[PDB]
């Protein structure tokens, strides 16, 4: 076999991205300032962080074992609570003491023959009592949200139509239903898209099956009241290229970043339309909406290149590290239009920017606020000398939030300071009466001078100011998505505005 | 109530002293170089770690709740597991949130009336199939060996004869028995030492109830074929100055540093002769063991003056930090003689030294062997201005071990290097054939550059190169005494040469 190390070694796996591997509790976390008193609920959260040194060399980050962190809030005081999903690839190689699985999604380079390949290492979302850990080339893991114990492989009481289950379901905060889909939703290098979605009651609504243009990234999508909406990373896969040892994915610059829209309810998949966006990378949805008009106004991060410069296109064309921005944008689309090709977006800010949150109680209407990660290059708001000897690799890197609102036009910045850098920020209603936008914003920094991780708790009144600093003495690597689960919400999930 | 802080302060709990109070496991440590494939068992360790700020200012290192590590060996493999001693005072405090007991060994200071005082925190040792938990103002806490999880207080199957239980009991490798004692043994401030002995079988053997000249500390023993032997530290006890908020423990320069002699088997109190050595600090003990005359050697580190310098005399005088030098002393006593003062020891080596460990298959017999933590100031060995800001305060420094060969008078010395510093060693016979000090030695690092912990391992018969080193990406706050488990001893402790 691959010689096994017993080590880390490489840029993707050094200073703050060297794993750490813990799992277990830490109670009663060092709070400097003071946690609202009336904050109650739990930040989840989930981090790729490689269990075995990986006998692929410069594995990328999105290949590594998803570890959930919760953070318990009650009374001003806080909990972690650490454990890493119980995927068969953890168990198995846990078992072996050593690396089984190969390449990101290439099964051919794998030393076993695995049935579910997922590190469970994208998002943590709650329903219906349980965590589910998502990673969009498997079906969901189910989880306590107590103990963080895996129960295993989610198929939702069998119903579950799709291979595939993306790490981005939207949640309707009036209907209360889970919206979903998988692309590759029949495997490896299908152009099978399945969408389906599930009532409050678990039991399966929607299920649609529709075809992609291309076999292309669909990392996320837009749900609005009466439509849904898949735009397309041009990131395509070949199959035969994979069965000779190379990635799953490469850029084509020959293509338009395509945006399907589909009917919400009722559809075909020959309803579907693929809109030809400018080419582009299709970043992270904010949140869609129609408009008075009917049309669909998509809000999302779009860069002009590819921003997984790691996998770039057939001639090895690409960007280099740092170098391509995404903005926030705006795109109009019409269902009734019969005119694929689509105008460039306008932009809402001039910020380099991603993973945009909103109030989640107006998601798939009408929203006026977004948080959201900023990059800023303006000299002294990273110390780079510093951070950067520091950082080691393969992971986006962000210096603050921001606030917008959407009718001022008003932004707030939160600086954490030169030596620190953020993850994706999580939004609390302050209660259940509270205006849209009104409320604590939480995000975990890394900080480079104490190479440990923080925990901000921030008021949306103000904030450029911590109101509570949580001082965590491990570091917890980089990591992607993550969510609140209020205690006041009996489903997890906040009510409709 | 006295407020409670909700993060540390101070010196004891600055740089690498701050607690990090983390439980679970981290599996698969990292290894560079190589385990030895046939080491088979388990490093245990205790470290004093505050779970929560006290309430009492600069409360000292020896005050914090203990938490057991253990580090499984198999087939050149290693896994981390941690957990604290559910103790009285840490169940209850983790219920409160908050700090309840107070001030060292002073129940007149805390903000609830406790049963059991304990943090659990100075010793971790095994017996008949449990991991005793030891504190020498307690009986000890048991604990399970593959899990460490606390079963609680323990009485021996409701036989143990004394309030407290020392943290230093010997294991004689030819009778197999556990011999102990306690002193304080009727409560605060009594000069009452009960010494009591366990069979292998856990029926209680030896119970003699003696008196001691003052209320002093008697942190260590010593066991030879035919005699146990009590060294008091000159610090004193005084119950009326601790009802009115005052340390437990006062240093009197008026005193001999006292050495009890008690016959093994079958003695009465008044059998004690309590002989006077000159004042000085009654460090760890080696070894003892009765020559070809029936005289005692008893090997110890022994210092001038007092070690535990927060703790002065009544008038508040007493040394400074890092002034005390212990060296390793030969002590000659004759149980016959009716001469009560001793003459100054003998000195073994040179080295500022503490913390030795010989080959257990010879405890209580004539050892040739010992390996001890050295602190030494030669210009270069530790590099002071990197570290001591980083260090934090409170707990005593090492910066190599040594091996002496007592036949031939070489020495060894294992320097880790300038920005590391060592806890205590274990010592791993090779196998059940080896010869006495022949096999492998571990100890954990503090590394002040990267502020994690590491665990070395070296062989005998080169102490100064690692043959592996065990890199964790966490901090293990410094600690005090730790035990290696065989897995090929059936009651846990190594077979008699
Ligand atoms: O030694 C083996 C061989 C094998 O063929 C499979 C397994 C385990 C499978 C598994 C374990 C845990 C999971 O959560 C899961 O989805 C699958 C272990
Ligand atoms: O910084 C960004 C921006 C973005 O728009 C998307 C991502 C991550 C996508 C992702 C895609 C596939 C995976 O398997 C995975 O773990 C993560 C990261
Ligand atoms: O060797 C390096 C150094 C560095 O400073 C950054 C990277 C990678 C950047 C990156 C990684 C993942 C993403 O999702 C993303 O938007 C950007 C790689
Ligand atoms: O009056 C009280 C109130 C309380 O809330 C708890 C206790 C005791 C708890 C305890 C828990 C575990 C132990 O091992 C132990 O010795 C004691 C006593
Ligand atoms: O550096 C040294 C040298 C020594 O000879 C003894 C000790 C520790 C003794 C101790 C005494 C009472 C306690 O309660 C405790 O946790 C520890 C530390
Ligand atoms: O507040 C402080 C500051 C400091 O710089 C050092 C200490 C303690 C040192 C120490 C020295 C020798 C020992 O055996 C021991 O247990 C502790 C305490
Ligand atoms: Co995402
Ligand atoms: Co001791």
């Amino acid at each position: 076999l691959p010689p096994a190390p017993r080590y880390f070694q490489g840029e993707n796996t050094a200073g703050f991205m060297r794993p750490v591997r813990f799992e277990g509790d830490i109670t009663n976390l060092e709070v400097v300032g003071e946690i609202p008193k009336s904050i109650e609920g739990t930040f989840y959260r989930v981090m790729p962080e490689p269990h075995l040194p990986s006998f692929i060399p410069n594995d990328p980050w999105f290949n590594g074992d998803g570890n959930i962190s919760g953070f318990y809030f009650k009374d001003g005081h806080v909990d972690l609570k650490q454990r890493y999903v119980r995927t068969e690839k953890f168990v198995r190689e846990a078992e072996a003491r050593r690396s089984l699985l190969g390449k990101y999604r290439n099964r051919y380079t794998d030393l076993v023959e695995f049935k579910i390949r997922s590190t469970a290492n994208t998002n943590i979302v709650y329903w219906r009592g349980q965590l589910l850990a998502l990673k969009e080339d498997s079906p969901p893991y189910a989880m306590d949200p107590e103990t963080l114990e895996t129960f295993g492989v989610y198929d939702f009481d069998g119903q579950l139509p799709s291979l595939t289950f993306t790490a981005h379901p939207k949640f309707d905060p009036v209907t209360r239903e889970m919206v979903c889909f998988g692309y590759e939703a029949k495997g490896d290098g299908t152009r099978d898209i399945c969408y389906y979605s599930f009532g409050p009651d678990g039991k399966i609504a929607e299920t649609v099956w529709l075809v992609s243009p291309v076999c292309g990234m669909i990392h996320d999508f837009a749900v609005t009241e009466n439509f849904v909406i898949f735009p397309i990373i041009p990131l395509v896969c070949d199959v035969e290229r994979m069965k000779q040892g190379g990635d799953h994915w490469q850029w084509d610059y020959s293509i338009p970043m395509y945006i399907g829209v589909l009917p919400r309810r009722g559809a075909q998949g020959s309803d579907v339309k693929w809109f030809e966006a400018p080419h582009g990378f299709a970043g992270h949805v904010a949140n869609a909406f129609e408009d008075d008009k009917g049309h669909i106004q998509l809000q999302m991060a779009y860069a002009k290149d590819n921003v997984f410069f790691w996998w770039p296109d057939a001639n090895g064309k690409g960007p280099r590290p740092g170098e391509v921005e995404a903005h926030f944008a705006n795109f109009v689309l019409d269902y009734q239009s019969d005119k694929l090709p689509l105008a460039e977006p306008t932009y809402l800010v001039d910020d380099d920017m991603e993973f945009p949150r909103i109030d989640d109680r107006v998601a798939t209407r009408k929203h006026k606020h977004t948080f959201f990660c900023i990059f800023d290059r303006k000299p002294g708001v990273t110390d780079f000398e510093f951070v950067m000897p520091r950082a080691g690799g393969g992971a986006p890197m962000s210096n603050g939030l921001a606030h917008l609102n959407h009718e001022t036009g008003d932004i707030q910045r939160y600086l954490p300071g030169p030596r620190k850098l953020t993850g994706e920020c999580i939004f609390i209603p302050r209660n259940s009466e509270a205006a849209e936008g009104d409320g604590y914003v939480m995000v975990l920094l890394a900080n480079y001078e104490d190479m440990c991780s923080e925990l901000a708790v921030l008021d949306t009144k103000d904030l450029t100011n911590e109101v509570a600093l949580i001082k965590l003495p491990v570091r917890l690597r980089p990591g992607l998505h993550g969510n609140w689960v209020d205690k006041s919400d009996v489903d997890g999930h906040p009510a409709p505005l």
